[PDB]
């Protein structure tokens, strides 16, 4: 009874973000997010353009770029808007409820005027999601929350995976989905995201690991792959998304069967 | 076999940077941190000046500023030198190692720049460590490693305490100590600070809970408490600032014996 993505963007319980995410992967037949790991804005928005028709979403570190301004993000979301991606920027709250509240709207780089998605760390309990949620549902904004990570040594397994899942689903007005390596939710309203993707097996000199987008799409049950370097580090970045995109998306219409 | 701070200090696997701060609260008899949570420089930089006599460290979040500059924190530098406490930028890394290396060192703020220490989560593993190292052993700085938090639901319990606590005593080059409820390490080259305290009971309608200065330092064997709007709140900061000071000096002082 696997539905989708187009059909599980009209489910009751979906939140609006999730659908307008869901509605537009199924248009442009992408479920590739591009992790925009670069510290020049220029580069950041050459990449949005280039890429923008062959991604879902562009996934930021805003605290990476040298020449952040506010006019930056303003020339994202024309981008953004132009190709349809959605804008989610990967801060990792991980605070006490009143300080993530203050760190998500405030300070210098004012995410939650321009950050469809955020991401959370479940470890502070459920205050994290409460603090956010206090600025993001006005905002109509949604949230990920991180179930598992990528690297050598995550901490982010057993219960306290299967904590981030009963957080998400208790706070279901604000909690779009999570960063896993897998499907860790049975319901279909939550998006599942991860990281840790290359088409050639291996990792990094620093903890990252990575799987095929056919391993963590097709047969680990996740929605999107977010890659960074397998796109960003190669010579023609249009042609490499475009490769990750297409293994994505096959991987995705031969388990939807 | 409880050693003073002042002996801490001279311990043969101490961190310069832990020496240097055990130092300054034995000579000022302070074992403070303020959480400096405000969002306007000239009261961040007015409280560090007022305070300054009374505290052994200056806790930020710099990304709650809204008139950041990198010029507001080298007048946080001048202050902090002048009345001798150390910076500690409240960060909470917590990304695979490759990504907190540019998070410390890049962007905006430029961390690591300033922070004598800064923190980070230990969720994905000891390539966050790895990581913040990268940048932090040239400059001379130090970590410590969140092994509890003061927070509703907090999962930095059981297991995953000791692998924090693991993790420390495997990067001790870099890792100078805990935030912690409780002494989580038998290691006294190991800091542990202690946010969640007030003098009187309760807690936040977003999860924060709160222990007194003699709780924490005094039964649980906390070595600095972490305080913010117990201080930042009330009308006189600098007088509610030295009842802080005076409590944990003095719990301190009583389980030395
Ligand atoms: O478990 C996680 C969570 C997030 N990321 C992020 O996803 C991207 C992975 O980049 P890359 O290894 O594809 O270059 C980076 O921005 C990293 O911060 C991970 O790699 N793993
Ligand atoms: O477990 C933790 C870790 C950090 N903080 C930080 O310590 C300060 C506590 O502030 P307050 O509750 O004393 O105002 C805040 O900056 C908060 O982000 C906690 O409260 N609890
Ligand atoms: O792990 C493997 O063997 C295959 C080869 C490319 C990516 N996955
Ligand atoms: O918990 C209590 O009862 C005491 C009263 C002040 C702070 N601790």
């Amino acid at each position: 009874m696997e539905l989708s993505f187009g059909a599980r963007a009209e489910l009751p319980r979906i939140h609006p973000v999730a659908s307008k995410l869901l509605r537009l992967m199924q248009k442009k037949e992408t479920n590739l997010c591009l992790s925009a790991d670069v510290s020049l804005a220029r580069e950041l928005l050459q990449l949005a353009d280039a890429l923008g028709p062959s991604i879902c979403m562009l996934k930021t570190h805003v605290d990476i770029l040298n020449d952040f301004t506010l006019d930056v993000m303003k020339e994202l979301i024309t981008l953004a808007k132009c190709h349809e991606f959605l804008i989610f920027e990967d801060r990792k709250f991980a605070d006490i409820g009143n300080t993530v509240k203050k760190q998500y709207e405030g300070g210098i780089f004012k995410i939650a005027s321009w950050a469809d998605l955020v991401n959370a760390h479940v470890v502070p309990g459920s205050g994290v999601v409460k603090g956010l949620q206090e600025v993001g549902l006005p905002l109509h904004r949604g949230c990920l929350l991180i179930a598992e990570m990528s690297s050598t040594g995550s901490l982010a397994t057993g219960d306290y995976t299967r904590a981030a899942v009963r957080m998400a689903e208790e706070h279901s007005e604000f909690v779009v989905g999570f960063i896993s390596g897998s499907r860790v939710s049975m319901k279909p309203e939550f998006l599942h995201l991860t990281p840790g993707v290359q088409l050639e097996a291996g990792g990094d000199n620093l903890g990252q690991q990575y799987n095929s987008p056919q391993e963590v799409i097709g047969k680990r049950g996740s929605d999107i792959i977010i890659v960074g370097r397998g796109i960003i580090s190669a010579a023609d970045r249009l042609e490499a998304a475009e490769m990750y995109r297409k293994a994505a998306w096959e991987a995705y219409l031969s388990r939807l069967g």
